[PDB]
DNA sequence: CCTCGTCGGGGACGCTG
DNA sequence: CAGCGTCACCGACGAG
């Protein structure tokens, strides 16, 4: 196999309406099928399971085990995304840290590859600690995701930030420590990755650290910007429609998207694309144009 | 007798080159002698008697003998310019309407006809609550200096502001209270009194609430502006020599100061020119300038 | 139970009448 | 003392 793509499964937008326990497998169901239905069937898929907004458990019992069987039927590699709550590195991290103990349970549950936390813009030597309170779980492991600031020190969006952090991480013998790379969070702050050549030689500088973060614990979220680079604001837009690949709308296979795909493929690494928008006809809108693109892409 | 002029007598920059004895007599006797020496007998003053950067008084047992045998002798309109200190609508309401007591006191003492205290910012009751806490002495009148502030509500530049607090002043039928215009304060308050008209209206404007503050309660200190009208800054200036009336260089009888001068005349007022600059013959040559400016609009 | 950014109001400051 | 300009800080507010 090659590059496992997919998007972020919102439980609104992709459940059915008359769910009732098994919501968050219906939302993939659906899912699933919008992806054979534009002829693109999905590898991988990115869900809540909790909050994001409050520390509590959505999904249900019914739900865990039939999201299991939906997960092996199709052979998905899904991430839950943590609830914005999730900062092991904060000052009353007890709770915290088991919290995200309890997810990480439930991703092994239901066969979740793994959860997707934010870096903060902090020391790594605090970023290790809250880390070293949490006890992993088999199979599952945990993304550390790129931030998105202006006027801090830590960015964690060169290469030299990110091998300092992921080193201090080998050194100390963490195991089951992933790095998820948003195009939009590094771009926003300050990496500009709008060329081929831009994208390549910061991907050239990944690979070259390969020995501190291997590519089989890496996954990215493909997503445009809506902003400038180095603003240090979240606003993700659709592929080639933001300020990132706007430019080259007519001239994908020269921008630094296709490095990206060109990485993926190469390294057989999971792709989420993470964009939300008002309606579900406004969101399946935007991915079928995404989707296609990826397609031509890919063909 | 017409209008009574004067300026600012600093008992440092007109005393005796290390003055001891009787240094605001003497400050006096050469400010006088300057006058006769210009061709322009004054006969109004401005002095302070106490700071005006500490809350201390400044004059001497000996000197206020020989004071106002001074005054007396040249029959001069003298006021005292209270200390930046002096507000008694403050947190130390208590200490500071004594010391106002005392510098009152010493006025009547010496021949001083009143003294000029700055308004605040402050809402008008404030203002009266204060000057309630004051026991007048006779002969002695408190005089309201106009403000100078940009973003404040409260300017007392405006004649509605001047009205309401003066009002309010009135009903409350405490007596000796007047009212000082200083034409820097109220043009950097906002006010543009460059043209003769724009003076004349504000100036028409006093007179039509005279029944509120009649014209022998009133003073003025006539100074130019080296700032903007509205910026807040007090920076006062020669006349015809600011931001006010510099455009009526040639054509002074057009400008808004020659309305002021028959305002001045016409209720035969006190107007004193507050300059500060560096040196005696800095400020001597100052005050030659715009006294025999003064001379030709009076011929 | 988290952090980003922005925006807009509050107080601190070393001036100057 | 009470003005101003300047500006950092705290506290709301939408984000993701
Ligand atoms: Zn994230
Ligand atoms: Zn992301
Ligand atoms: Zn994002
Ligand atoms: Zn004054
Ligand atoms: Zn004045
Ligand atoms: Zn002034």
């Amino acid at each position: 196999g090659g590059g496992m793509f997919g998007a972020f499964v919102s439980h609104r937008l992709w459940s059915d309406s008359g769910c009732t326990t098994t919501c968050i497998t219906n939302s993939i169901a659906n899912y699933v099928a919008f992806g054979e239905q534009i002829g693109f069937p999905f590898k991988s898929a990115q869900v809540f399971i909790a909050g994001p907004r409050k520390a509590v458990i959505n999904i249900q019992e019914d739900d865990k085990v039939e999201l299991l069987k939906m997960i092996v039927k199709h052979n998905l590699w899904v991430v839950a995304h943590g609830t914005y709550l999730d900062v092991p590195w904060s000052r009353r991290s007890a709770f915290v840290t088991h919290f995200i103990q309890q997810e990480l349970l439930i991703c092994k549950e239901v066969g979740i590859k793994g959860l997707v936390l934010h870096l903060g813009a902090v020391e790594p030597e605090l970023i290790v600690e809250g880390l070293k309170k949490i006890k992993p779980v088999e199979g599952v492991v945990i993304y550390l995701e790129t931030p998105h600031n202006k006027h801090h020190t830590y960015k964690y969006s060169t290469m030299e930030q990110i091998k300092e952090l992921f080193l201090r991480i080998r050194n100390t013998r963490l195991k089951q420590i992933g790095l998820c790379i948003d195009t939009a969070h590094i771009w926003s702050s300050g990496v500009n990755i709008s060329s081929y050549n831009d994208a390549g030689q910061w991907l050239r500088s990944l690979e070259n650290i390969h020995s501190v973060i291997p590519p089989s614990h890496i996954m990215f979220h493909l997503n445009d910007a809506a902003t400038e680079c180095g603003s240090g604001i979240d606003r993700h837009a659709s592929l080639f429609e933001g300020m990132i690949w706007k430019s080259y709308s007519h001239k994908i296979k020269q921008s630094g998207l296709y490095c990206f795909v060109e990485y993926i493929t190469r390294h057989q690494c999971p792709a989420i694309l993470e964009r939300n928008l008002g309606s579900s006809m406004q969101l399946q809108t935007a991915l079928t144009a995404e989707f296609t693109t990826l397609k031509s892409l890919l063909k």
